[PDB]
């Protein structure tokens, strides 16, 4: 029913349980991995993914939603391997991760045939495997809403309307890209409560975060641990005021953690200073205790982690 | 010794014979092929590759150099799946094909580690195999010499100095990119005679082409058949003019034909409108017969197709 799972039968939605809405098992650039496999260690990548997932499960995580898509090196056979090693509910997705331009394949190509690529993964299966896509992922950043970025957004809208699956975004918090995504999707007949505007926790600006929640979409305070974007205690006080002002029905939090990340901007040796305590369980060690002893009940955390994902996927 | 071949041991520069300097067996965007295999037909594109190669060998071609590199879907296994089916000498290369920016992997990574990737392909092998890269391919287009394009050119300079392999370039003929690649490469210690400046046959401007040749580099009259850039009759005029001005010591002629391309601007159905007679044998059907009946003799085309490829790889 409703939500498709990797290496397991489809489950209902209400059966989602405690959910981490935004985590990565591994991300890489497709071109460079395909051309130079000597840069990578698949055993190290598998060992880290398994170890990180199992510890999340120990804290009571039932389901992880992994928005790794084209441009981030989505591998469904890798996803199966860790599912079997772990017993996690894994929700894979479809979509395109870009900041500026599409690959040359998409030259002179219609929004429609891009949407057909998403609708394919949702209905037929990812990479010819039978594991179906449960959501669609789109990105936007500092370069803003470009021609090719918009085409991916409008393609996501069509896939949403025709398969009823929700859409998760990557955005820049300081840009207005998050708001623009919401606007363009809604205009094309997308129910606001089916959109998660991501990386909104990268900013102090509660007013900007609020209006996106007011327009009716889930807000992504989803990069806990990544201190370079915003430190943990800055994020803690932002989520706290949002909960106090009654936005907990729109709040979704995660880590955006990568057990293995490809980019030279984020190699393991830069971890201290940039993101010293960044893991897939950081919110259990810091955020959740902090909120509990600051006057938030566990009905609120059940909203954010259980009820909100449930409404998102139905 | 000297030139490494795909699944064919290795031969001297003297044994290269009649050569096509710039032809593609199949190009595709690495990311979309990895993410959506349903868009592709492995068997058909293999059949297209073999049919064209056999037809090329029939007409007298001994060696084909294929500058499919990162960004164009270099697959060493597909290449050796052909060859075995044909018996063609095939020179594979290394490098990066970009017009603007590198994939995220390269975010704040040095020119030296980009060079190491090219050096790995030449000295160690390509994609986990023992087949080696005999040259390095770099690119530039309408966006000009950007920041990341500069990096790859400089990494190519290091790989050449280290390994003695020559450099094949892609350039835009109407914006000085070819001259600029030559400038940077030679400044950085590369022998001008070891660079092929690509796609110079796309232009009417004869003064510009001579500019590159006078600085001692090979000139790429290498897109015969692609009428949308310049029709065959115009190219033949330019080719003959340079031959009669005595530039055949710098002239290299090819088709840039792809048996399979995934670019939406290069759909098979677009051929009769954009590049009607475009195939791997057009120079045997049009160019050479045109030249012969216009005065140019057997040693002049032997210089272009045997001797110049020999010098290049010496
Ligand atoms: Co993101
Ligand atoms: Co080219
Ligand atoms: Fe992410
Ligand atoms: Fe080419």
């Amino acid at each position: 029913m409703r939500i498709p799972l990797v290496g397991k039968d489809s489950i209902e939605s209400k059966d989602i349980g405690f959910t981490l809405i935004h985590e990565h098992l591994r991300v890489f650039s497709e071109a460079v991995r395909q051309q130079w496999p000597h840069l990578y260690n698949e055993d190290e990548e598998f060992r880290n993914a398994v170890n990180e997932v199992k510890r999340a499960m120990q804290f009571g995580v039932k389901t992880i939603v992994d928005p790794t898509v084209m441009g981030l090196g989505r591998d469904i056979r890798f996803m199966e391997k860790v599912v079997k090693a772990t017993g996690i509910n894994l929700v894979a997705g479809t979509g395109i991760y870009i900041y500026i331009d599409l690959p040359f394949y998409f030259l002179n190509r219609s929004i429609d045939e891009i949407a057909d690529l998403f609708i394919h993964d949702i209905k037929e299966g990812i990479q010819g495997t039978l594991n179906k896509a449960g959501f669609v992922k789109i990105a936007a950043d500092e370069p803003g809403i470009t021609k090719d970025v918009e085409k991916v957004i409008r393609a996501a809208a069509i896939a949403n309307k025709e398969t009823k699956v929700p859409i998760i975004t990557h955005s820049n918090a300081h840009n207005n890209t998050g708001l623009e995504q919401q606007r363009i999707l809604t205009e094309e007949g997308v129910d606001p409560g089916k959109i998660l505007i991501g990386h909104l926790g990268d900013t102090d600006n509660i007013d900007y975060i609020k209006k996106i929640a007011d327009k009716g979409s889930f807000i992504g305070l989803d990069r806990y641990g990544l201190d370079l974007f915003l430190p943990v205690d800055k994020r803690n006080e932002t989520t706290l005021r949002l909960i106090k002002d009654g936005y907990s029905d729109k709040i979704m939090i995660s880590h955006d953690y990568c057990c293995t990340i490809d980019w030279g901007t984020a190699k393991p040796e830069y971890k201290p200073k940039l993101a010293p305590r960044w893991s897939i369980t950081l919110i259990f060690e810091d955020t959740i205790p902090f909120l509990k002893r600051n006057g938030v009940n566990e009905e609120v955390i059940a909203t954010i982690f259980k009820e909100n994902p449930k409404k998102f996927f139905s």
